[PDB]
């Protein structure tokens, strides 16, 4: 007997799945998707105080291995998805998270004062983007989150772009732990300003930024992974969320088995619908069958080194 | 119509763009030679360290479906050894000859650089400064750096560039690589650092050292290394790019000359295939170009067209 449920946040997960944010999320039509799909959880498209347009067309291009986007935040913005957690999610399907991506301090401290109530009357979870991107100035991020943390009377996570290098983690992990509020920490949002080239075009693929936008898809697993275990690694007080090339069973074992808890699905989503939780929990529990797992607690975070 | 993969810069006449990636089958003579005898146009010697270095423990590479990862630990002969391979061994009648320097202190550079000044002068062999926390991710201590060797090192050279991941540190890196004129190239990219392999079989991670974090290279660093290649090449329009990463084809070399590279290097690709490797991309790359309608490199590089 198996099961793929998760307990934490003091909520209960049916399985670990989730969307990533910025993935058939935006609209009523598809949050409403994404409750009723077997997935365990969501997120809400990341948003601003108002509504966004988004970076010009084309912004987004599926590639053999992944994806190349820069979508520029286009959201519905805060109203909107705070009126879905406050007065249309069923909660009784599974627990919602809000992803949250002001751009500026300002911008963050007044939505979450906003979103204080609803957070605690419904028990929707802020999912707050870090992802030059806030997390890639040390003091920008510890700015952020000592706002945050001043007036948001509830515990929340954090949405990280990669790093590269220990001396990063160890910087990232150590302003992390200074923060008792952030219980969860999702690694990773895109491998940054990458530039897909298409040789018969002879071109970019994308229009904003000369080409340059965010990796995603096959392309950043190794990486996902790497951030994935060096914050379960660094931050033992936290639970980790994994996001980043997950197409199958087996990638989400995977970071499973690197520290995660909840898994996030982008590009693969983006291609297949919100079909594709029924395939990955079934794949998941096909792997685990064939290795004789039982609960997810039996290898998350039990990679073997060497 | 008749075409050339000649390159022309810094005093040279290349036969091509090929040349392997520092790390790669360039650690021993046979090595050395063989890259040599090869159809690359160049070659860089392994990174080197002012004496030996036995490197980290094995296993330490991986080849992928993807790509690869490595945490080699810079095992080398010494500068010792290269600079004899340099003074006195290399057919320079053959193709010019790239030496890696990456010294673990600013002191051990600029030691190094002191002895080699005479072999440059002398020999024309041409300094590959690996800047790859990593130095490059420390603005001040890169710019301290290059001023450290500008002092002592009377010749043109060039640094090998971890990726950057955004627009401000495109900008960051390149004001201060601006500020050295002796910096005439700039090899993007070496890895991307500390990714982590694991094995779905196993449960296990694939190298050993660093509880399995290395370097990725291959089919994972290709559009990383595009990115930092033009961006580069947009900023530094004084200097030269050399491409480095995901060139298995003579397409993804085209790909890298398209983004703004001069020389591309061949890193995984080398050390799956061995030097063979550069008779197929040359023809590949000709067999593009052919296709193409171009006749030489200089008519497409770094004319990559944007939306
Ligand atoms: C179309 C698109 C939109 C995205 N928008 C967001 C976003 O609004 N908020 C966020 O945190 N990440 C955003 N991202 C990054 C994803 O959440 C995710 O971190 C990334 O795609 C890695 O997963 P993948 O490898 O599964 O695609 C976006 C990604 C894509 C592809
Ligand atoms: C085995 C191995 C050893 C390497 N050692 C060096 C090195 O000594 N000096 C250096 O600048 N880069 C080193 N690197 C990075 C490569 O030069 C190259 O930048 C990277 O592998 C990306 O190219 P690829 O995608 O063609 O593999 C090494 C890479 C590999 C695979
Ligand atoms: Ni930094």
């Amino acid at each position: 007997s198996m099961s793929l449920q998760v307990n934490l946040l003091n909520n209960t997960f049916a399985n670990p799945f989730m969307n990533a944010a910025g993935v058939m999320c935006t609209t009523t039509e598809e949050l409403v998707a994404m409750t009723e799909s077997a997935s365990g959880s969501l997120v809400s498209k990341s948003c601003t105080p108002a509504l966004r347009e988004g970076n010009p067309t084309p912004r987004y291009q599926a590639l053999p291995l992944g994806s190349i986007n820069s979508m520029g935040l286009p959201n519905n913005g805060f109203d909107f998805y705070l009126a879905y957690a406050a007065e249309q999610h069923d909660y009784g399907k599974k627990p919602l998270f809000l992803s949250m991506s002001g751009l500026s301090m300002r911008e963050n401290v007044e939505m979450c004062k906003r979103l204080a109530a609803v957070a605690t009357e419904k028990g929707v979870i802020l999912e707050l983007n870090l992802s030059p991107a806030v997390a890639y100035d040390f003091d920008a991020m510890r700015q952020c989150l000592t706002a945050v943390s001043e007036v948001y009377p509830h515990s929340f996570g954090v949405k990280m772009p990669p790093y590269f290098d220990f001396a990063h983690f160890d910087a990232a992990a150590e302003i992390l732990n200074e923060f008792p509020k952030v219980q969860f920490i999702t690694c990773i949002n895109s491998i940054g300003n990458g530039l897909v080239i298409d040789a018969e075009t002879e071109s970019v693929v994308i229009k904003p930024k000369q080409g340059f936008g965010g990796l995603g898809g096959r392309y950043v697993l190794p990486t996902a992974l790497a951030n994935i275990n060096a914050f379960y690694r660094r931050c033992p007080g936290k639970l980790i969320f994994g996001c980043g090339g997950v197409y199958t069973g087996e990638d989400a074992f995977l970071h499973v088995l690197a520290g995660a808890s909840m898994v996030q699905v982008g590009t693969a989503l983006q291609e297949e619908g919100p079909s594709i939780f029924e395939r990955l929990t079934s794949e998941l529990l096909g792997v685990m069958a064939k290795k004789r797992y039982q609960t997810l607690d039996e290898f998350r975070g039990k990679v073997r080194t060497l």
